[PDB]
RNA sequence: GGCCACGGUUCGAAUCCGUGGC
């Protein structure tokens, strides 16, 4: 039974949750999920959580994500896609030059509306269900940032380019706001996730594809995963104390490596377990004043 | 854990997570 983070491949076609099926499918439980939906017509990297490794998942909608995306201007959908089933077809007499400026014109902070189409919520239910019953909501913007733009390539009417996004940013939008800023319309026709942080789609797997075995292998432990955020280590000792509630203090830890404050910070004991991930309560200087809050314990 | 209500996440998560209650 191991319990991690598994970097895998969801095909173009079936939810982020007919991945999770088939995971838990595989490897027969229903401790699965995955930390970021990812709309069915795309395709790529999807963080996919077994056993106790669900409790991280949370973790990861905090990354920045790396997508490839290819537009086709003239179209226009209520999905913001190709699956859409109210099209409206528009004539497009574009410039390369002005579709280039309109694309970059987007690289930095600006307010995107999410779409009707999401799984936001309103009163108890899914945006994506309120639209369908006909009653489309209009959540509050979000200021969301675009880090960059790369490897725009321009066919007729199909736009194409990668781009680097903050979290919680939808290429849908992206891209309908392209179309509009462009007049013609824009709707996303394939979307390829490339990356969740520093997770790639060439060490992913295509979980549909493979075997349990397989599958089991190449699950990342609890130890090696979330490598970003700071890592603390405490007296072998204290480590029961950890293992049943208890705060930590400045007379557990071992090692520091500065942090922040409420920044969350994984809790290493001496064998090399990874014990919990807890917020800090100060900063990283030098009496047994806590200095760090359990976020979370693990029990492996 | 389980059973309710409410959110989260790039859309067909009841199924994963998180918050409240028991």
């Amino acid at each position: 039974m191991k319990h991690g983070i598994l970097v895998a491949y969801k095909p173009k076609g079936p939810t982020s949750h007919d991945v999770v099926d088939e995971v838990r499918k595989k490897l027969k439980t229903r401790k699965v999920g995955h930390g970021g939906t990812l709309d069915p017509f795309a395709c790529g990297v999807l963080i996919i959580g077994v056993n106790q490794g669900t409790r991280i998942l949370e973790f990861y909608k905090d990354l920045k994500k790396v997508y490839w995306v290819k537009m086709r201007l003239g179209l226009i959908t209520e999905t913001f896609d190709i699956t859409g089933e109210v099209v409206e077809e528009r004539e497009c007499n574009v410039t390369e030059e002005e579709i280039r400026e309109a694309i970059f014109s987007f690289v930095g902070e600006y307010d995107q509306v999410p779409p009707a189409y999401s799984a936001k919520k309103y009163k108890g239910e899914r945006l994506y269900k309120l639209a369908r019953e006909g009653k489309i909501i209009n959540l509050p913007p979000k200021r969301v940032k675009i880090f960059k733009i790369w490897d725009v390539n321009i066919e007729g009417r199909d736009v194409s380019f990668r781009v680097e996004v903050s979290p919680g940013t939808y290429i849908r939008s992206l891209c309908m706001d392209i179309g509009y800023k462009l007049g013609c319309g824009a709707t996303a026709v394939e979307l390829v996730r490339e990356s969740v942080g520093p997770h790639t789609i060439e060490e992913s797997l295509n979980v549909f594809e493979a075997a349990p075995e397989e599958i089991e292998n190449r699950i990342i432990p609890l130890e090696k995963c979330l490598e970003w955020l700071p890592r603390v280590v405490v007296h072998q000792e204290s480590t029961k104390m950890i293992l049943n509630g208890s705060q930590i203090h400045l007379e557990m830890l071992k090692e520091w490596d500065g942090f922040k404050k409420g920044e969350v910070v994984r809790v290493f004991n001496e064998e090399g377990r990874l014990l919990a991930l807890a917020e800090a309560e100060r900063n990283s200087s030098f009496r047994q004043e806590r200095v760090l809050t359990l976020r979370k314990v693990f029990q492996t």
